C-alpha cells in the first residue's frame, strides 16, 4: 504494497505534456491532493522501472541514515502552493527540473520520497 501504491499516485507522473502551472493544478486535483492543498508536491516523470532500480545497487547509492540516492537523474516537476489559503482553489507555481531523486525503500520499493 500500500505504500507502494501510494508513493505512486502522490509522486509518479509517466509522461507529462505540459509542466506548467496550469499542470499543477490539474495533476494535483486529479491525484488528491486539494483538500486541503498541500504545500509542497513532486512528480518524477520517465519509466517506472529506473524509480524501482533505486531500491538495489542498479539505480541507487546508500544516502545518510536509510535513504537512498539515485545514481541518474529524472525529470522532476516540483509544484509550491501560491496565495494564503489551504482550500481551494489550490494555484501552484510549477518548476520543470532535472536532478537526483532521494526515497526510501522498503522491501525492495520505494514508498517515500525526501523533499
Amino acid at each position: 504494497n500500500s505504500r507502494y501504491t501510494h508513493f505512486l499516485t502522490q509522486h509518479y507522473d509517466a509522461k507529462p505534456q505540459g509542466r506548467d502551472d496550469r499542470y499543477c493544478e490539474s495533476i494535483m486535483r486529479r491525484r488528491g491532493l486539494t483538500s486541503p492543498c498541500k504545500d509542497i508536491n513532486d512528480f518524477i516523470h520517465g519509466n517506472k522501472r529506473s524509480i524501482k532500480a533505486i531500491c538495489e545497487n542498479k539505480n541507487g547509492n546508500p544516502h545518510r541514515e536509510n535513504l537512498r540516492i539515485s545514481k541518474s537523474s529524472f525529470q522532476v516537476t516540483t509544484c509550491k502552493l501560491h496565495g494564503g489559503s489551504p482550500w481551494p482553489p489550490c494555484q501552484y507555481r510549477a518548476t520543470a527540473g532535472f536532478r537526483n531523486v532521494v526515497v526510501a525503500c522498503e522491501n525492495g520499493l520505494p514508498v517515500h520520497l525526501d523533499q
